[PDB]
């Protein structure tokens, strides 16, 4: 009763069923779905199993301000992706990931780049003007930062939630901010207006 077995009824359809961003910023994790490039090839059979979750903030010196998609930037040198087989990441969290990580991820998969990271997030977070950075440089080159929207969402859904008796969830909202956190991401990638 897991990700591929099954996640908690109060999981999704609780948490994930109209409602953007988690009611507290942490605990943060995303699932991954990979694709395998054979230099040329990218197998996108049934691959996907989840991804890490780590959390930024914390209350001690282990406060390295890091989330399960820094996380990611470590599968990557542990994966021996593309030295020694490249996949196609897409991750799927429940909201933006970061601009500090904007610059992790960037510098490893933006300034160098040799991988694919989809990270879908039903919301980006919107504070003060942060977050939209994060996805900016990443989704540009770092970590293409999709939108977890209906499409995005019965991806989700069964992402980790395989079904429980629930093929795939509506939510509706989603939609609402498809066109709005899409056009997000057309608008901070290239500092589009709209
Ligand atoms: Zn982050």
């Amino acid at each position: 009763e897991i990700l591929r077995h099954s996640m908690d009824p109060p999981t999704f359809t609780f948490n994930f069923n109209n409602e953007p961003w988690v009611r507290g910023r942490h605990e943060t994790y995303l699932c991954y779905e990979v694709e395998r490039m054979h230099n040329d090839t990218w197998v996108k059979l049934n691959q996907r199993r989840g991804f890490l979750a780590n959390q930024a903030p914390h209350k001690h010196g282990f406060l390295e301000g890091r989330h399960a998609e820094l996380c990611f930037l470590d599968v990557i040198p542990f994966w021996k992706l593309d030295l020694d087989q490249d996949y196609r990441v897409t991750c799927f969290t429940s909201w933006s990931p970061c601009f500090s990580c904007a610059q992790e991820m960037a510098k490893f998969i933006s300034k160098n780049k040799h991988v694919s990271l989809c990270i879908k997030t039903a919301r980006i977070y919107d504070d003060q003007g942060r977050a939209q950075e994060g996805l900016r440089t990443l989704a540009e080159a770092g970590a293409k930062i999709s939108i977890m929207t209906y499409s995005e969402f019965k991806h989700c859904w069964d992402t980790f939630v395989d079904h429980q008796g629930a093929p795939f969830q509506p939510w509706d909202g989603l939609d609402e901010h498809s066109q709005d956190l899409s056009g997000r991401l057309r608008a901070i990638l290239q500092n589009q207006e709209n």
